[PDB]
């Protein structure tokens, strides 16, 4: 029932085989607590979400971004279920390896994976792949700390989820995998286009989680229907109504900058297209899931 969108998400050509190596790859050698959880994994499809966001990540790339999403959501969920001290603990023992300063313990799967995968990522584009780096380290730190009083207004929820950190290192190794190489300018000038994407990615998130996510919450569905008094079908019909006004507004940045008279690089322009893949692959992807 979502309104009609000017965009058309697309898929990355080589999600078929890049599916198959990758997940393989962790079931060869995550260790999994057992077959359902195997089956938990697969049901994911971690490579076809990741396929989804970069369809324009280049044939040799696109991979790497499967492998670094899939050990991150695979961490992030080992980490839910830890104390906050025993993830600290946890984090502080991965980032040194994945920096490789530090070498990986060959029995412990989440020191290895993390290890020779940055290694092989430097190994390909040193200089993209570090500019990734503190993005995934900002990430991984942010899934320890609990807390985090539960906000009741429109304005500060939509300004929280702008600075989301995991949209933040979407966009980091959307670079990478696409191979965009943009300088410090032109990612400052970026700012205002990237916050109004995370905001758009995460209502629609809300969106489709807010059913699911009913049991006993951080949700722009549950924030606007309180605020406006409607009902949650109502809310939703308005949500989606936003949602293609910043897709508007996402198309008027883009043409002004563009349109700008210091001009607009093809590295920025490929940019901010990625963007609007980002949104609408998580949309085809929220709306067919779980």
């Amino acid at each position: 029932t979502p309104p009609p969108t000017q965009w058309s998400y697309l898929c990355h050509p080589r999600v078929k085989e890049v599916q198959d190596e990758v997940d393989g790859y962790f079931l060869e050698n995550w260790k999994f607590p057992s077959f359902k959880a195997v089956r938990t994994f697969l049901d994911a499809k971690f490579s076809e979400v990741t396929c989804l966001y970069f369809p324009l990540a280049l044939d040799d790339r696109i991979h790497f971004a499967c492998r670094l999403l899939t050990v991150l959501f695979l961490i992030d969920d080992v980490l839910e279920h830890m104390s906050f001290a025993d993830g600290e603990a946890y984090n502080n023992r991965l980032i040194p390896i994945s920096r490789g300063d530090v070498l990986p313990d060959r029995t412990k799967p989440e020191e290895f994976i993390l290890y020779d995968l940055w290694e092989s990522m430097r190994a390909h584009d040193a200089e993209l792949a570090n500019e990734v780096l503190e993005p995934t380290f900002v990430f991984m730190r942010a899934q320890t700390d609990r807390a985090r009083l539960s906000i009741h207004e429109l304005g500060h929820y939509l300004e929280y989820r702008e600075k989301d950190v995991g949209k933040a290192l979407l966009s980091a190794l959307m670079r990478f995998s696409m191979g965009l190489r943009l300088s410090a300018d032109e990612l400052q000038d970026m700012k205002a286009l990237e916050a109004n994407c995370a905001k758009q990615l995460s209502v629609v998130n809300d969106i489709y989680s807010y059913d699911k996510e009913e049991e006993a919450l951080c949700s722009a569905v549950k924030v606007l229907a309180e605020e406006s008094k409607l009902g949650i079908p109502a809310t939703k019909r308005v949500l989606w109504s936003m949602t293609r006004e910043w897709e508007t507004v996402h198309d008027e940045i883009v043409a002004e900058k563009i349109a700008s008279p210091d001009g607009c690089s093809e590295a920025a322009k490929a940019y901010m297209k990625g963007l609007e893949y980002q949104m609408s692959g998580n949309e085809q992807w929220s709306k067919t899931t779980r």
